[PDB]
């Protein structure tokens, strides 16, 4: 079977219709060909032969001075935006300036979204793991953060490939004027209002981009701040069962001692209590004193 | 209810005013339209009309060249500095010169302000941090620690912002001939004093930027060390340990000796207390033995 | 023995031949010198005498108006590609541009092949490794994990010069004409075309080079968390350790009191049970109260 | 009081004057305003009304065709180079350019005194700290670690502003024309000089910053050995550890088997001292094999 | 004494001589001055009078259109290189190509020699290091690895300076036209020529440093890999000794209900065994359910 586009199509006025083409019809119908409706490219912004490609992840749009193209639009919950939203957007300036507007405006919203879902998640789980009142961490949030980390990447990257896109643009004047398609299909300053538009977007991005940037930070110093405090309940612990051993050994050493001073044998002083109460009373003093020098001990270190 | 704007304005002899204005009439009175006036942007230096538009975090400032307006300015703390200092400030170059000259102050000194509010509170708890006198450390001064980290990325970010918004305007001269609004609307260089005044305030920019990078790494710095001073308390620790385990298993092994020589059975052996001194002897001294020769090996490896 | 290359020729019409030739003799047959044809670089793209050379970690070719040439060829597993593939892409424009895509193509789509091979190892290894319901991990799979990074490292260092070769020609404009060797040999624009196609591989390279750093960042967040969970289970291990540290040491002094009053000596105390009992039973409660007391210290800590 | 400055003046021949000038005098005897004799920044060169204005750490210097002017030296030790050396120094070329070379000489060599004074501590502490003989490192060389280690990041930072500054000017021939005073005053190749000369303090700046870089990243690779040494200190001691409490595990088992055995109660088998005999040899026997195995079920592991 | 250098002079021809000449002497003969023959620079290549002043770490030398001079070649090991080698090198194109082109190669073998002998011994030591079968590694084999990384870190910093060197030249037109100083001293391209000279060079030295930068990244991969292997061993090793001390703890509490039953006192139940063999049996009978118990409770945890 022939690959056909499903394509729905805007026009001045912001009517709407929907089809599917075969895609040699679509370059006869324009003037392009099928070197430039390929799509090869995640984010690609290109003029050919009058005709504006655009394309995001998952979106893909063809600009032309009287209408305009989304292709490949089923099974991606583009259905409110497209039927509902766009035409109003749609409804002095050519329609270039509105579509691109809207193409540039709805990916912007996109990863604002995106953005808002994310920060709020990482700052509670950051914030439940930094308390210093436990001696262990909970796992579960570790594997949420790993996840939203690996989302705030991705994040990242797309809003990075956005800028680079859009700057490779506004620092050439001849692409500037290519987008212009109306101006040089039927021959103030239309260059002027793209600049303005690209400006705009570019810098929208350049502060999604520092927010995310100051997230990831934070990320990082808490990371240091679990390590710091759990390196620290480690030591305490420590430094609790060592105090312990040392009372042990006191305690075992006398406990031989007594052992010793009380075999099945013969020792000609089984008749006087009296030692019996001194080796006792020695045996309990001793072992304080020596548990107070092992402690004095680690002090002084 | 239609959106409004709450101005003060400030005239060439530093007359104040202050009102609430709906936006069509501000746009009217002036030469701009909405596209301009929506503050979309945190930083933002802008010409348009022969009128510049400025913002910051939280300042929202037009200029011509007769009046200087301050937009949304209620509920932020600036009433001391409008009321107080602005009009001295303002009161033989042009308006906008000064203007633009007490903005750009007014944001130098809070940064600066922001900057020496930070550092004495980082350095005396990092300076506590380190004491290696303690095997353990606080954690209340680690979280105050990561907030004021937090404030300092901040802090940077915003340098960062300033230092890009004036250098994109200081290496064109076509924003520096645009700035000098009064030439162009009523037709010494003016380019050069923008160009002095743009250079002073971005290589002071520069100097904070600087010492805020100082004091990151410092924090780094820190933090490694209070890692490395834990582990050698933990290593220090479980050497005691190890040592107080091989005297306790010296001594539990002739205790077991002691026990089995002492059972409740028949031994043949209870009617010599030869036997049983020299019993209890070889256990004390070969003890001692035992115990030195584990140290000996623990000392070798 | 006079050094040889071993050359396959393609034609045109994507006829093949394949010869052993003298290096003097190809380099007469052209107009190249032994200067041009040394590969000493392990990426390169030149022209010298209307005569493009190629050069790719292993591939050698030579681009001519009526021919291609691919030299050392032997033991690389290029026959596929050589015999069944190659000829079918080179069966309106010249020569050079269906050579330069094929070559490019090809090593384009081992690339992709290379991070395709490498990403589901590393997420496989990544998920299992990350499980916090062990407190070890296997030492096999991060060798394997090891061994798939320094690949990672090599794929992502083979990017970057892939994409710094083809941007030092896009920039300069004469390089794209000298490419256009079809033109200059026998005096539509093929600098556009070039333009293009380097454009376009440039961008996938591109896309390549951001996955790739994708997976890094990703391994670089699974080794903290991987640390984190060893810490913790360390913390909970030492607690659990504690506890019974405490518990064994209140059973020691009360098995040391009680082999006190139970030495081989008198005491004037044999004669009742009542007491007996009641030594039991202190030394009983108050163990369990000690216990109780010494974990709710630990508790407060 | 009016504000003043401390000036000392140097002369074409190199006498040297000293005295103390209110700003408003010295204003009025140049061609300058207090808009350029601020020192608002740490480094700054600059050039106003053929005056030559430099600016270090501490170092303020006015330089013009026939004079040499160092501003506010009191309580800085820079009498040994003012009033001995630099008279020497300036005593066919102009004066500007001996000046200039005296200043950054200067500077340079107190730069290259700083390094070198700082690069031996580092390395001996460093070399003192990796030693793995021992199982523990001293805090006090950490300290002194840490403040070097903050002293070298200033000199980075210093050295960095210093080529900042330096490159700013080479760069634009604009300024170096300017920075021919004399040439203007009173109307070979100057520029070609000035190039020269700040070509060459530019390239020994470069040299320091490379010194500076290797000298941290040294300190890095240190502090990882260091991390890993104690690590291995920590496995080793507590495989120790692990071995004797198997021992101690053993002998106290088969303790409690003696204990069992010897109760102050009635077993029906104290008459015969063959099973005495007997339980004796299988406990010590026992606990041997016991031992053995525990030490095998550690080593498979 | 009068400085002096000790040279060694190539002709055209090849023919050698070697003598000591004073500076003063040497300028004379020479178009240059002082300024020139200082050798402040590490690395730096110069033209000065249609004269090439080249300088490597310990490599001096000059280029004259009829003769090439190497300074300070005493104590260094390059009697080799330059009596049995550069002779045949040197001996169409013009001397200063045939000059240079020997100059950059002995440097470029030298780094690669430098790395060839880095590379199998950090390798090497990388994988004996990263054995899991081990809990504890070696330290001189870590300390082996910190000098040569050092190595590495100094051999990175000598491949950047070359190219930077050879980069600054390659960007002007004008220093590839001075360097042709036969062309200006007596008035095909020799700027091509130098060109293909330099770019080849350059690109040697980026495969070089792309190769020392994976080999940095390798190692800093090894580094987390043994400390993930080192904290995984602890644990293993902590749930052993964890288990023991369970053990230890249940046959320490039922040893102290032995002795308890068992004290030198009067307890009404001393002629009855079954009631002995009855305590002895739900002793061990209790201890093995107990340590059961335990040991579910850890695994549930």
């Amino acid at each position: 079977v022939a690959p056909v586009f499903t394509v729905t199509k805007f026009d001045k006025q912001g009517n709407v219709t929907s089809f599917e083409r075969k895609k040699t019809e679509l370059y006869q119908e324009l003037g392009l060909q099928a070197r430039d409706l390929r799509f090869q490219h995640v984010m690609s912004i290109t003029v050919r032969n009058n005709r504006i490609i655009m394309r995001m992840e998952y979106l893909k749009a063809v600009i032309t001075p009287e209408c305009l193209l989304i292709l490949d639009y089923r099974n991606l919950n583009l259905e409110q935006w497209l039927f509902r939203e766009l035409p109003s957007q749609l409804s002095p300036l050519p329609f270039e300036f509105r579509a691109i507007e809207a193409l540039l405006q709805y990916w912007i919203n996109t990863l604002q979204g995106k953005l808002s879902i994310l920060q709020p998640l990482i700052l509670e789980t950051l914030d439940a793991l930094v308390d210093p009142k436990h001696s262990s961490v909970d796992r579960s949030k570790l594997h949420i953060l790993l996840q939203n980390g690996k989302s705030l990447s991705e994040l990242e990257t797309d809003i990075k490939i956005f800028k680079e896109s859009i700057l490779e643009i506004l620092d050439e004047e001849e692409l500037l004027e290519e987008l212009c398609v109306s101006k040089w299909s039927d021959p103030i300053d239309h260059a002027e209002e793209m600049e303005l538009l690209l400006e705009n977007y570019y810098r929208l991005a350049d502060d999604l981009s520092n927010a995310a940037r100051e997230l990831r930070v934070l990320i990082d110093d808490s990371q240091s701040i679990i390590f710091i405090n759990l390196d620290s309940h480690r030591n305490v612990m420590m430094r609790l069962n060592l105090q312990l051993t040392m009372g042990t050994f006191s305690l075992s050493l006398f406990g031989l001692m007594g052992v010793a001073f009380g075999m099945n044998l013969e020792s000609s002083l089984e008749e006087d209590h009296r030692i019996f109460w001194l080796i006792t009373g020695i045996m309990f003093m001793g072992s304080g004193l020596i548990w107070r020098r092992l402690l004095s001990f680690l002090g002084r270190q």
